[PDB]
């Protein structure tokens, strides 16, 4: 049971989908006596590869809580692992994925008198986690079971039943610089890829995946960092303005060259797409332009996995309802090696930065609330506690004022289990990137992908990387629209389900 | 500096304005091979008077919390009051009116690079609170200067500047009947229309209502309902199932008739809408019925000012990020006369049911998540606690289910101060009515006002009422884009703007 | 390595221990020119039995939460069990039990340079729950290994290394009189004791105490109710104001006599001492009467265990620190049996009282800070929420005055394993019984047992039953210095070590 | 009606009370079979004035939120002053001292059938706040009026009332040393004592001490640090290990040698007392000594107003109830000048030590819980944030383990009005002090007054300075024990109390 289009708009041939969407936009001019408003409408033809490509997904911290998470739950949903709680059982899934479960609201249905809901995953044909190839690289040499015994997310039993699929893999060795992450993960770099020539390294990870992409015969390489943040590199023209000087200073060896923008080179170099899970600033200028001139999709920076997604969703909410956030304080205390390496000052501005970013979009939405647009008193705080571990805990306040001078204060309290949180957002940021590598649209009778920069994974991403030129958008609902509709459209039904004007008028004869 | 449409489908003519949307509506078919999506369009062709009318309102419980508070902040504003805090100064305004102060995305503005977002009440020309002339009813004879004293809600110094205008306010006698709330009231009730006769009690509320739009020359009345929480009705067919029905039953002076069938009957036999902003069901099959025949809009049910908003836009944040609610528990306390009231069981029903029933569309959206569309654990507590007075306290924990049986927790304190949460609403819901009083449409070569039960106004309420056979919608962000394309469908300028496809794209010419 | 005494005030003679203790009391005269207080001492002769008897306990409620995990962890224990965690290994213990764990400031040491800690169990000798031998009864004829799944407190892991232990034990059948608890209980109860006639009843429980006692050969007999929350009974004259009363209810088969009324009659009729776990009014005057006759102690009522534990000793603090709490409010929810027994009203009742009555003889110590004595606004609710099951979860409010009529906000959240909790106390409850059935004193040249009504039990308790006339003491950290200074007093070291001057001035010479 | 003492151990002679105590002391031996434990009594001889002396209190930072606070509500309170609330009235008021409003435990009247609490102030002769004569310093010359506009504590109105008793005091200038303190600070100072002479500054304060002695003809005079949070000097020989050091080091110009070092200098050599409210090292040991030799006392370190208040009675509690307290973490944000002061890390660091510290005796006290001594996890965190003010909001998770390595986690959220809680606290250090200044007690046959570091003082400081050579006591019931104890044995009432055995004795007669 599939869901089938029927419209004059839409033509199967080959196995590919062509989509012609009329897009409605407003254009304005400012004068004298006020603000002009020009609806106009954009004809999209959209052409969209029916079949997921064969694909292989290479993360940078392999090893790590995310990385020997996110193989672990793939195995343990592949063969319907179970494991006994107090409760019962608990089951494999693949819970908190937007792609896996997510469902889309097409309209209503007078027949069976219900709104209509579907699956994310029915409306354009994506891969499921399931059909992912992984590898990648670490600077510890454990292997993927001593590294789950390592992360504390699993429970004995589920570690214990995935143990011989897991204790099988050892990382690749990786670039490791001291002076881009903290000091110290020192102790743990076991698994290093010889010599300070960085051009040599950046052919050695070039090397590693050609015969990844060989050996599994792979249609679609996407490489991910899921690494210890590392610091912010310079940014400067000589050495990283542009893709030539990128280039450059890696022959040359560089300093401000960090490992990641290795990997991302590395990656463009070999027409792999690559995804920036962390705060650092590897997606400079330069490396756009690289992937630009490569025909490959960037995207980043940084998780959105548990007290942003929901700073982003209330934030919006707040300001929607007419309310001015005059204060919000987030404090974070984990036990994890995220925790452990985020101790030190350098690699806590990466992420301070990132996680601080989330309200200047909607502070700027509203200038009665805001007349001066002034952001209000905005603090992030992250401790490292060896003994909450992986259980992430997310404390907040918003002070808001509302009407008549009037205060209103809202105290939360999130327990963040962050690999839990994190893993499914690894898995679909690999999943709409392979699905945007199957959609073109007609810029001038040839057909053309999307930019490379590709915004539309912003839902998942705290410090989200955009096309030059256009606006930052932060609100998570708000980002979520952005891709059903644009999912629907790719589909054939996109519509108007926002606004069921059906239910409080009687319903024009269609056209 | 007005905002200006400029658009071949909209034409000015007699100071209304012509709008024609063409509405983009899924429609479905169930087959053997699955579920055929056939999208078409529909032609709707909308008229809006521009210039607001002369408008009144009056309030059932004229002299509670809300009700003085709606009154006070109003003169307020027009006077543009301040009064002296640790801080400095604060003024009046109109914070938490979503009509007032909620800013809508029009688009992208290239000449400035910008987002435009754009006033509310800059779309289609609305009042403003100033512009309300506000009446009614209270068993209590306090004038509205001692009902400011009572309600603890403004802070001295502007109870003293608000003394000249709200002492000489003493609310008209209403009617009691003791049974239908908290047996608490009794000492409270000294201001009420005397006899046992309920066609003479509707006769002379009928009264009060001609009188008032008389005196001011009114050209829209509507009358709110912001008194105490009633107990449920029966609901029959004998007693209120149909409109001949229900004013037999007045004839007949049937025990099962409230204070509150009885205001929603005076005002809809004398062309006043009428709205119920408490969680009593006066808006039964033969109101609604009575206000279909009479050309009258109805509305309700319980203002969604606190926990309720929050709960509204959390759980669809939420299930939308692929995430099952396993519990959820909602505890309330307050001092005011509205948790007094709610210290007695048949009251404490009303306001329980409106409470709870908000996560069901949401539960039934999800079929991944819930599939045998079991709602959660869901608890909802209101307590009776003096010392806070009008600061009610909003205690809620919601417990999910996230990926592979983890769980993830969120423990929440919330300070809703009720009466500065209220108030805007009350100015909301008359704002909103008066406007859809304004709006026609084409059904068959004449215009048509919009049904009678006017859900668009839903965003403002816990358990709203629909038009007969529709479904509820209960998620806040939801509501509101159903309100903004509708606002921004009347003015000439709706859009796709919720996917500003633009930015990674080249956008096709306009055609 | 013991703990051993050096006094003239201190004799072993035949392995109980005499220990003459001077009590210091003030004594008081009220005149017109103020208040004289005359401080007069009292020595006192005690014995104490330094051989701990061998020991039987009886749980009505053998099945429960509480019941099975109280026999659960002394196996557990016994054996040194362990389990695996995600952390590694967590093995058996006895935290939470005052006895097995407290320490107790005896004073300071120069020569080492320290504060001297002593465990409890270390001062006079007392039982391990190691060498408890446990029974009971229970209307359901589940297992103790049925009956750990059912409870879900022990990890899956520790429930089957538990089985061979527990499976065997299938509690004997009970009193069961469906009037008395939640009517929802019905299903659970298949393992009553049959018939109507409560003297059988009475002859047939009796019959179960001594068969116990000789199968085990026990020297102390103590019965423990942790069985579901029974509503209050009546209490007057006629009925159970006297032990003849009492006894004459059961005789003519009396109905406001309840199943925990006969449990406390067979116990005290047979020499066993009657511990109360629940809130019910079990001792009646007529039982204590009845206890006192004969040479019996009594106990209760109510463990506290969580939030009120909490309570106990935050509002002592508070007013200790010169603060006037204004608002309590404490929410609960469970989703346990004992949370589905509590969703009755008369079963709620007994518990509200007992929950809420802890901070009557604090708000009586302070005349500055209440003058007129009046409690503040005190709330107590506990809601049915299956999902969190043997979790509750305490959410409080505490609201205070301070320093010119500001105010302190103190907010709390609780997460409290009932049954972890819970079982612990119960080994404290018996251990102290036993302990005290070994104390005696000089009264008249013979000596005498303490009180029957053992308040010593007190800081196990939230709503502690006393010798009549004499005050009830709620606040938990006064409740433990009462118990640790009476073993050191027995033991033969009290002292004035809550005020160290030694630190502050040179210390006199010995006399 | 005063409290009248009736005891052959008491003497009024010449308006001193002399008051024999007999103290009871443990003495220890280790020996290879164990501890052997040896009861002493240690007769202590007691003189008290009973009359308090003419006292002044010299604040440093005499302008800010403390200081002009401190003096607002002494003024506040003698003339009895009100202010409107939206409640009714407020009133001035002592609460949140201890000394002028807790009540005291003499024990249990037979005649009322009574517990009998008295007055902490009815025991001992103490001054009330309004008998305290109140001058100081501050780098800011902003007289108290706009001091109290700059603090934000008090409402306008009472800012009102007060301006004619506060608006003609203006700090002394005082001693400005740029670092060390925060660099903030620079702006706000224009009122310091020119020249880089620091015994010329010296010689200033000691000058400024003697015209306030004489001016208003004091016999106590108290000098009490309340300006911004030092760093920490460094400590070492040659510098202020002894006075004599000290002393050279201040003639010489040395470095490091604080403002807070030139003021405790400048009190001891004028007879005046010296408390440090603050988290720097200023009671250095050289200090101490330099105390010692001149016969006064010294105080510190740092008020213990709110979450380490609490932290202090709950750690205590806890490890009392058999509990391991596994984490501790501590979230702390604020927006006045204290705030913007710890913004700096050197500042920070003085109080994030102080904030830590006091979970160390009580981790020490129990080796059962703690077998290794091993602190919990702790994390202290201090934020600015300026919109919340003066109203500081402490932000806390607590995570035990308890029984059967189950977990019991608080989370809690405070709001400290901080000026309105440490005032209060200045009230009390300053009035034991002036008390302690009364009491001597029998060495050898002549009368000496305690130790000059009064360790007393405890309860109300967070880092407590003590006696060379003696414990540090951190757990606030057990500070105030002392407190309690100490005055009762003073007035001639002492008493055990804590352990009322009459209630289940029959209580021996008198001897
Ligand atoms: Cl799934
Ligand atoms: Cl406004
Ligand atoms: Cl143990
Ligand atoms: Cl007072």
């Amino acid at each position: 049971k599939r869901l089938i289009v029927e419209s004059p708009n839409v033509k199967l041939e080959d196995g590919v989908l062509e989509s012609r969407f009329t897009y409605r936009k407003n254009h304005f001019e400012h004068r004298a006596d006020g603000l002009h408003v020009t609806p106009k409408e954009h004809d999209y033809s959209f052409k969209t590869v029916l079949k997921p490509r064969k694909t292989g997904l290479l993360l940078v911290g392999l090893g790590g809580n995310n990385g020997s998470t996110a193989v672990g739950s793939i195995f343990a949903n592949q063969y319907a692992m179970t494991w006994r709680t107090k409760e019962g059982h608990s089951q494999a899934n693949y819970f908190g994925s937007v792609t896996q479960t997510a469902t889309v609201h097409l309209g209503y249905d007078s027949a069976t008198q219900n709104q209509i809901f579907v699956p994310f995953k029915d409306i354009v044909p994506i891969l499921s986690p399931n059909d992912l190839i992984i590898s990648g690289w670490d600077i510890s040499d454990s292997n993927l079971y001593e590294a789950m015994g390592r992360a504390k997310v699993f429970e004995p039993e589920l570690q214990e039943k995935l143990r011989p699929f897991m204790e099988p893999i050892v990382p690749l060795p990786s670039i490791y610089y001291p002076d881009f992450i903290a000091s110290n993960q020192g102790d743990r770099a076991n698994n290093v890829i010889p010599g300070d020539n960085k051009l040599e390294h950046l052919e050695h990870i070039r090397a590693d995946i050609r015969k990844f992409k060989q050996e599994h015969e792979l249609e679609c390489v996407i490489v991910l960092w899921t690494a210890n943040t590392e610091r912010y590199t310079d940014v400067r023209q000589g050495l990283n303005a542009t893709a030539d000087e990128i280039m450059e200073s890696i022959r040359v060896n560089e300093d401000e060259v960090s490992p990641s923008n290795i990997f991302a080179v590395a990656s463009i170099l070999e027409g792999a797409h690559y995804i920036n899970g962390s705060p650092q600033n590897t997606l400079v200028p330069g490396l756009i332009e690289l992937a630009e001139r490569h025909k490959v999709f960037v995207g980043g920076d940084d998780f959105k996995s548990g007290q942003t997604k929901f700073k982003s969703a209330f934030v919006d909410f707040l300001v929607s309802s007419g309310m001015k956030p005059e204060s919000i304080v987030s404090y974070n205390h984990l036990g994890n090696n995220d925790g452990k390496n985020l101790s030190e000052a350098r690699q806590f501005r990466s992420k301070e930065i990132s996680k601080s970013s989330v309200v200047d979009d909607m502070v700027k939405s509203n200038q009665i609330l805001f007349p001066d647009a002034k952001n209000p008193d905005y603090c992030v705080v992250i401790k490292y506690v060896p003994y909450v571990a992986d259980s992430k805990r997310a404390m907040d306040e918003y002070i808001c004022s509302i009407f008549m001078g009037g205060k209103q204060t809202f105290v939360v309290h999130n327990t963040c289990e962050d690999s839990l949180l994190a893993s499914p957002l690894i898995y679909d940021l690999a999943i709409l990137t392979e699905l945007a590598s199957r959609v073109s649209y007609k810029v001038d009778d040839e057909y053309k992908p999307f930019h490379s920069v590709l915004s539309i994974l912003s839902l998942l991403l705290k410090a989200p990387v955009v096309p030059p030129g256009t606006p930052i958008s932060n609100a998570f609902m708000r980002q979520f629209s952005t891709l059903t509709k644009l999912v629907t459209a790719l589909a054939g039904f996109p519509s108007d389900t926002d606004m069921q004007i059906e239910f409080f008028t009687q319903l024009p004869a269609a056209k």
